């Protein structure tokens, strides 16, 4: 409790933790290997989630990086989260709505390129050059939320809540590259606590109030 | 030889070496898709933790880490061994049984946890804390042991040589949660050159003794 | 401007990107699934390589390692751009000609050890050493180039297409070793600017040449 930020931390842990738990009971029993999928990939994301933000609260996820003339804490660890969760995120709009392989390749690489380019800004300690990267980032996002769009027979449910959970897609990401922007990893506009705060909002509602939206529909089930 | 572990780290460097090409020279001439998909995967899991085990004996997958007002001896290349080779170990569980895509992604996305949250165990400055990692990791042991028991018109040759390898999953596995709490990363009960030691045995016997029983065995051969 | 090799990074970054953009305007407008594979995978790659050579321009992937008594400048995102793009490289090899999954795997992970123990070698800090995990890279290299002539009812464009690439690919591969090894990573006969000059002609042959090879041709189609 030595830092102000440690309590979005703490409740970034506990509600990814036990939403991780919610979704592993919700998918006992269930035979449909398609449902199985679904499951296992959105089930896989707050729990990969839970032990970034373990990390974070623990000191273990934090490194200083220097610019501005200044120490700053970045914490590192949500890229390591988003590595792997956003593009398993993808693959449950991908698989939803049956989309062809180059399509799937495209979105994860795109979005690995996000993240990374997101890293590597976060890192980076010459300050004019993290905003090169955050730019480039962003034009990775542009591309992701483009396909989602315009890049993708079938069923309404699958319809339906593809729709929806695009939506729900398209206004939470968005408002990552500008948390990023004016936080401390950025501009330092808003201080560490509140955007602590803003990241945790975002990835409880971008991960276990997806799953939930997701996981409650038919489009799971063939 | 600096270091009284370098023998055990020698020795596990060339058996890992010798089991590679062994494995490699059999799976010439392999003809059959399916048989060649078992022989690519356990193949390339000695070769991995042949790199991996050269590392440490030429000191460059050594790190200290300062706990307990010690710095620590820690060899982080284990984990880049394992990070790879648990997984495609699963994976030649899971293609064995013709697993459901849901199961291969679960095995192998707890696997990642399991080897991470052991990996930020193995790093963890502040005591206390590395063992609310080994916790973690457990769990994710657990987690995979359940599914390999309860998760999965199966040939019989199949059936049988899935039960001997899951039997020697279970036995091997297990006894790398208890070597690395009474180890230099846990307890430090143990000594490191007599946990080299536990760990060469345990992984040579879960990749080339894995590897032998698996490559000898029919149930390869569609 | 500091550094004699930012010419190099510069043109690369610019190529690389030209490139990624060129391909992504081309392969607008295609329904294909098997079309779209091909175009995912050769645009990502230059996509990739962008990244990381803005990365060695801007200072960031840039790292000194001490050996020879001496502290050697080593671009490390190359091994970074590399660990991901050589794979889907070979990942476009592999789907021209139909190849089995057990092919694909021994091609990507015999690249990830290669790139791996590549990086490995790039990092050691005792001279003579560095040298062994050459040799390993090599091996792995050479064990790459054999399946691609004698691993592999094949469509005649798709034939032609393959024996063009595969013998880019020969020639291109094999000049990499040669460049590190009498560069600032391994003898340092030839100074760092006219190695990153060798690197910039071989990285942008091997992907924009390539793509360009590849994505031109009837073998993309179904
Ligand atoms: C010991 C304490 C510190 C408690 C913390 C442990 C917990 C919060 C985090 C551990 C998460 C991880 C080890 C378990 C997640 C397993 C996922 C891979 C679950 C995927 O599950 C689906 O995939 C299989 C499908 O058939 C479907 O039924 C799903 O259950
Ligand atoms: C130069 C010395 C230092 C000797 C050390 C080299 C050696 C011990 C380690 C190198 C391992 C690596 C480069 C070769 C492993 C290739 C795997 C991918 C083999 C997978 O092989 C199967 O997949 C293809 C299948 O068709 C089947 O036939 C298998 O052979
Ligand atoms: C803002 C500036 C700094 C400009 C730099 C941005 C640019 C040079 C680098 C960004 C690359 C990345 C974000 C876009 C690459 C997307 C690939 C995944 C494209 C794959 O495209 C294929 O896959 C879909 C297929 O259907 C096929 O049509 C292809 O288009
Ligand atoms: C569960 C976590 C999710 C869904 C995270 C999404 C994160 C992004 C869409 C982040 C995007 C960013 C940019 C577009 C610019 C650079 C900074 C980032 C990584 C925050
Ligand atoms: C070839 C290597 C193998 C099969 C390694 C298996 C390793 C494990 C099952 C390790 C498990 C661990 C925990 C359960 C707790 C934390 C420490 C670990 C990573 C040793
Ligand atoms: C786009 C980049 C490509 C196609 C890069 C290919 C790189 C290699 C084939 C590198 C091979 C190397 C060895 C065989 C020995 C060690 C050093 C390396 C990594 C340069």
């Amino acid at each position: 409790t030595g830092r102000p930020e440690w309590i979005w931390l703490a409740l970034g842990t506990a509600l990814m933790g036990l939403g991780t738990l919610y979704f592993l009971v919700k998918g006992m029993g269930v035979s449909d290997p398609d449902a199985k999928k679904f499951y296992a990939i959105t089930t896989l994301v707050p729990a990969i989630a839970f032990t970034m933000y373990l990390s974070m609260l623990l000191g273990y996820g934090l490194t200083m990086v220097p610019f501005g003339g200044e120490q700053n804490p970045i914490y590192w660890a949500r890229y390591a989260d988003w590595l792997f969760t956003t593009p398993l995120l993808l693959l449950d709009l991908a698989l939803l709505v049956d989309a062809d392989q180059g399509t799937i390749l495209a979105l994860v690489g795109a979005d690995g390129i996000m993240i990374g380019t997101g890293l590597v800004g976060a890192l980076t300690k010459v300050y004019s050059y993290r905003f090169v990267w955050w730019a480039i980032s962003t034009a990775a996002m542009l591309y992701i939320l483009y396909v989602l769009f315009f890049g993708f027979s079938m069923r309404p449910e699958v319809a339906s809540t593809f729709k929806v959970l695009r939506n729900v897609t398209v206004v939470l990401w968005s408002a990552y590259p500008v948390v990023w922007l004016i936080g401390s990893e950025g501009a330092g506009i808003v201080p560490l606590n509140i955007e602590t705060l803003l990241f945790m909002v975002l990835d409880v509602s971008a991960k276990v109030g997806f799953g939930l939206i997701l996981l409650r529909s038919r489009a799971i089930f063939g």
